C-alpha cells in the first residue's frame, strides 16, 4: 500500500483505489495502474521532473529502502499477479529488486523528488509506475 500526496492530489495504484478515490476522481489510466483523487489537506511530496535512472524505493515486505538503477518508462509485458492478468503496462520502469503485491504504492525517489510508485513485481524485478510526465500534478 501507499500513495503520493502532492498538492491537493492523492496518487495511488489504480487497483488499490478506494470508493472515496473513485467518488473524488481526478484522472485514472488502467494501462498505467494509476489513479489520482482530490484531497482536502495539502500533501508533503514533490514530484521529480527529470530523466534520472537512479533512485531509492521503499519495500514494505522488507521494511527497507533500497538504492536501485531503473529503466526509462516503457510499454512492458507484465506476467499475471494476484491483482492483474498477464498484460502490457505502459509508463513502467523496471529495476532489479524485491517486490510482492503488497509492496505496491511504495515510493521511488531521486534527487529531484518522487519518480513513481511500486506497481509490479516477481522474477527478481520491481516495476514502478512513472509519474514524472504528469506535469499537471504540480498545479491547480
Ligand atoms: C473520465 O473520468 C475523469 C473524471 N471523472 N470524474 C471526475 N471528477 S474526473
Ligand atoms: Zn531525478
Amino acid at each position: 500500500s501507499g500513495a503520493i500526496y502532492v498538492g491537493n492530489y492523492r496518487v495511488v495504484n489504480r487497483h488499490l483505489a478506494t470508493h472515496n478515490d473513485w467518488a473524488n476522481l481526478v484522472w485514472e489510466d488502467s494501462s498505467r495502474d494509476l489513479l489520482v483523487s482530490s484531497t482536502t489537506a495539502q500533501g508533503c511530496d514533490t514530484i521529480a521532473r527529470c530523466d534520472c535512472q537512479t533512485g531509492v524505493y521503499y519495500c514494505s515486505s522488507r521494511r527497507k529502502h533500497y538504492p536501485v538503477s531503473f529503466s526509462k518508462p516503457s510499454l512492458i509485458f507484465v506476467e499475471a499477479s494476484e491483482y492483474y492478468p498477464a498484460r502490457y503496462q505502459s509508463h513502467l520502469m523496471l529495476a532489479v529488486g524485491h517486490s510482492e503485491p503488497g509492496d505496491c504504492g511504495g515510493i521511488l525517489r531521486c534527487q529531484h523528488g518522487v519518480v513513481g510508485i511500486v506497481s509490479t513485481g516477481g522474477n527478481g524485478l520491481v516495476g514502478f509506475a512513472d509519474v514524472r510526465d504528469l506535469l499537471w500534478l504540480d498545479e491547480e
